[PDB]
């Protein structure tokens, strides 16, 4: 049901996407990324067919434009297959990649999170196919399985910070004067 | 008890024990209910985290995380002010960041087991509640309905940081990123 709407908001906002049903068929590609977590404990077969079962997945083509700088969203894209470009609009700079990222990635995490804006465009440069999972479906996760919730959330924690680390350990470096 | 890294760093005979977390119960509600669109903390909640966590007043240019060490906790800033101070290869030692009270920081080592990104200095004495990765695996254990609160709470203080910290920095870089 909530895939059902979730479909319409994708077929009717992004034109280019083919629908590729659930995410059980990208079982194996799921469970490598949830399981890149670290310290807290992995995810099992049986907690990643159930993660699986709140998802749906898609193909993009080559230049498609899966999320818009600006833009409202709640959802966020697990990467199957494909190549992401994320730029931004830099004041001063203008349009500029900011990162490139790939199978694996995860993309839409910050909006989904935090219910502000999208912070920056993520265009496919090849094509790309791609899990969605809504805030809808991560709140009715933590509600039903809170602990299996607490390794999804400990997993967006890690990619966060390692995208903090990475990010800032490229990009101040090319800093002029004074941060603050 | 004390948190090990904590009791065992350099600066930790400077500070001085303030008691639990209990004692700080207001500033700590104000600073997790921070948390949107995911359900607020309620007092019960905010009342039993409080059990998980001591307090310490630090003194002016305490450096209260230093760069490259072991990092397995976080650090919630009741009252003061705090530098973000980061080597930065070509450029050197810069302060990076500003933070004051209601202020988390240390969270990126407690997550992720990586030394700490970046020094941090108290430019005013400043107070602070420490929460440990063992104290959080415990929450997680005994309590995940409130960890997944927790958890939320720190992902929106990183998601922010992240935004917060694009919109002030990517306009004074010069060429490309990447
Ligand atoms: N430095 C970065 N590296 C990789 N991905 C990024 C970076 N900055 C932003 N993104 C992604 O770009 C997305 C745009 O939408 P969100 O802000 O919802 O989520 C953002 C991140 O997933
Ligand atoms: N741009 C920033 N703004 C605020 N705090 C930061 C910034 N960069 C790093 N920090 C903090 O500095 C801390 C150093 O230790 P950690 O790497 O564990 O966690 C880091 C953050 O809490």
């Amino acid at each position: 049901h909530h895939h059902h709407h979730e479909n319409l908001y994708f077929q009717g906002m992004y034109p280019d996407l083919v629908h590729l049903g659930g995410a059980d068929k990208y079982f194996e590609e799921i469970l490598e990324i949830v399981n890149k977590i670290k310290l807290f404990g992995d995810f099992s077969n049986e907690e990643v067919r159930y993660l699986c079962s709140y998802m749906q997945c898609y193909a993009a083509p080559r230049d498609c434009q899966l999320l818009t700088e600006g833009d409202p969203g709640d959802y966020l894209l697990l990467i199957l297959t494909g190549e992401v470009n994320v730029i931004k609009d830099i004041p001063n700079k203008g349009i500029q990649t900011i990162a490139k990222v790939g199978a694996g990635a995860i993309i839409g995490e910050m909006s989904m999170i935090d219910g502000m804006p999208r912070s920056a465009s993520c265009v496919a440069s090849l094509p790309t196919d791609f899990a969605v999972l809504s805030r809808d479906a991560l709140y009715q996760l933590l509600a039903n399985m809170p602990k299996l919730g607490n390794k999804v959330l400990i997993r967006l924690l890690q990619l966060l910070t390692a995208r903090f680390r990475e990010s800032y350990d490229r990009i101040l470096p090319k800093t002029l004067g004074e941060l603050i």
